[PDB]
């Protein structure tokens, strides 16, 4: 469960949040494969409640109605077409598996669902699965409300309703089997793995019992005996009885400490400085690198959901965001996930975004196509961070340097830092309020290298900055604190 099953030489996943299957299929072929992306995390592909108040929020996709592959991203034929086309160009698909719960217990009964299936939350009736009242934890939960009330009580966190979401009885073989049926359907289509939603809200052994029922990956694309990559969403910032390590038997685990701390460092909040990143990783109290799924922001915390956190960096803070993503992609710790977002009309009243619920760009609830502009950015209010040059080129940096040791660290005692990855790449950051002008040991072979932050290598030349590495491996770097992108990155495949 720990191997990502990406092609060799591809080292990151991109979350194409709320994208349609037909758009992802095209993206695989026209962009993700030639740019060396390892795979795509997709939004939940199973039927969910169509919530009309507020109007079609993103979070309706976390309220299942059935396991039919029928959503605003598309139908089963489109989903299958996408997985096939992506695998055929070497780009994997990872499914957001929403298996802890069905929908909210206060949702009205009817057919307000993305495939029109009938469901009745009050009576616990989900006949398109089917599930009945026997399949929920209503009798097992011990709180007075039936909901989770106290995170200091690990039992209620698992057995009670998260914010009223009907909690599936994952200790029952019937329920485990219906979930496995769904996940095996997806495996056989060709999915390479799963993001397991709300993993803290499930017992590790119930997750295990489900995974035990799963097939090996599709043997047309994956070697015999390949297992789905599993990465579990567990928010563990410390101080709770449930720990991310409790889930290591099932797969990797999201390291939410990563983006929380990195955001505070890059914002220069709380006395933090980039020079302290010299021991980034386990030295900062993070889980083992071979289990961490790392990221700057995710779909919840870029809008204050989940654990939130004011320090989280997002596309709204583009300059600092690019720096944080760049540091993450250059540093060997963890398996990296890049976010790809849509814009929404963020509006703060008191201190909260009252539009944090807004769903993807849409016309009367129909998700808009991802249109591609001539400069390779996206239209229709899709942000497409994964197409920003500075991020796309850092995805390739990570591939080029894969396996190479962290080395040649420099810092000025403040926020001017640099480091290399063996003899294959070097990166330099200036987050201080003055210019960084210095000759540094890069560890690289002598030559002229294109800076992949400011430009690209093409036709034996560079479209941005050029760095000149001498025979002794030293090169001069000058980065103004006024730079739009105050970091420079060079690697073996950007050498002229
Ligand atoms: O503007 C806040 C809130 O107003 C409406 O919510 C109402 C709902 O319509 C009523 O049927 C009842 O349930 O009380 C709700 C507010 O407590 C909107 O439906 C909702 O989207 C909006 O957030
Ligand atoms: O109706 C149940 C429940 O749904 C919404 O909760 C969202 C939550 O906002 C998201 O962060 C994510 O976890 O998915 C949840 C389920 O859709 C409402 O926000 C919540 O108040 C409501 O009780
Ligand atoms: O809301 C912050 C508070 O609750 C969190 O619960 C999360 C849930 O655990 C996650 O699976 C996420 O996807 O949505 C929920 C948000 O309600 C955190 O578990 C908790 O540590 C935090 O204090
Ligand atoms: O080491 C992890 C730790 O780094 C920073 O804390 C210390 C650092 O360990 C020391 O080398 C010292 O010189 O500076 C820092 C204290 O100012 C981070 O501040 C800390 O958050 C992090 O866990
Ligand atoms: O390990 C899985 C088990 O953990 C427990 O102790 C729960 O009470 C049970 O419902 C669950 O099946
Ligand atoms: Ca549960
Ligand atoms: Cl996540």
């Amino acid at each position: 469960q720990y191997s990502p099953n990406t092609q060799q030489g591809r080292t990151s996943i991109v979350h194409l949040f709320e994208w349609r299957w037909v758009d992802i299929a095209l993206e695989c072929e026209r962009y993700l494969a030639p740019k060396g992306f390892g795979g795509v995390q997709v939004s939940p592909p199973n039927e969910n409640v169509a919530i009309y108040n507020p109007f079609r929020p993103w979070w309706e996709r976390y309220q299942p109605v059935s396991y039919k592959l029928c959503t605003r991203s598309g139908n089963e034929d489109e989903f299958r077409n996408m997985v096939t086309r992506c695998n055929n160009v070497g780009v994997r698909i990872y499914v957001d598996a929403v298996i802890n719960h069905m929908c909210g217990n206060a949702v009205s009964a009817g057919t307000s669902s993305t495939c029109g299936s009938y469901f009745n939350p009050g009576s616990r009736d989900f006949p398109a699965v089917p599930y009945s009242g026997w399949d929920f934890n209503d009798g097992k939960c011990k709180t007075g409300s039936g909901d989770i009330e106290n995170y200091n009580d690990a039992t209620q966190v698992r057995d009670c309703r998260l914010t009223g979401l009907l909690d599936l009885a994952l200790e029952k073989d019937y329920v485990r089997s219906k979930i496995a049926e769904y996940m095996n359907h997806l495996i056989d289509i060709g999915v390479a793995g799963f993001r397991l939603d709300a993993s803290k809200h499930m017992w590790p052994g119930d997750i295990k019992a489900i995974l035990d029922k799963l097939h090996n990956l599709n043997s047309n694309w994956f070697p015999a005996g390949s297992k789905p990559f599993i990465y579990q969403e567990v928010i563990d910032l410390g101080g709770e009885p449930i720990k991310s390590s409790d889930y290591f038997g099932n797969g990797r685990v999201t390291e939410f400490k990563y983006g929380a701390k990195l955001g505070t460092v890059i914002r220069k909040w709380n006395g933090e400085k980039m020079s302290y990143l010299k021991n980034w990783g386990e030295g900062w109290g993070f889980m083992p690198s071979d289990r961490a799924l790392v990221f700057v922001d995710n779909h919840d915390n870029q809008r204050g959901h989940g654990a939130g956190g004011a320090s989280i960096l997002t596309f709204w803070d583009a300059r600092l965001y690019k720096m944080a993503v760049g540091f993450m992609l250059a540093h060997p710790y963890g398996f990296t996930r890049v976010m790809s977002s849509y814009r929404w009309p963020r509006q703060f009243q008191n201190g909260n975004d009252v539009n944090d619920w807004v769903g993807p760009p849409n016309n009367n609830g129909v998700i808009k196509e991802v249109t591609i502009n001539p400069d390779t950015t996206c239209g229709n209010d899709w942000v497409c961070e994964h197409r920003w040059r500075q991020i796309r080129n850092m995805v390739i940096f990570r591939n080029v340097v894969d396996g190479q040791p962290f080395t040649n660290w420099y810092d000025n005692g403040s926020n001017q830092v640099a480091f290399g990855r063996g003899n294959r790449g070097f990166i330099v950051f200036n987050n201080d309020d003055w210019s960084f002008s210095l000759t540094l040991q890069t560890g690289l072979p002598a030559g002229t290298y294109c800076d992949v932050i400011s430009g690209d290598k093409i036709n034996g030349n560079c479209t941005g900055i050029k760095i000149y590495v001498s025979d002794d491996g030293k090169a001069h770097f000058s980065i103004s604190n006024s730079a739009e992108d105050p970091f420079i990155a060079i690697h073996a495949e950007s050498k002229l």
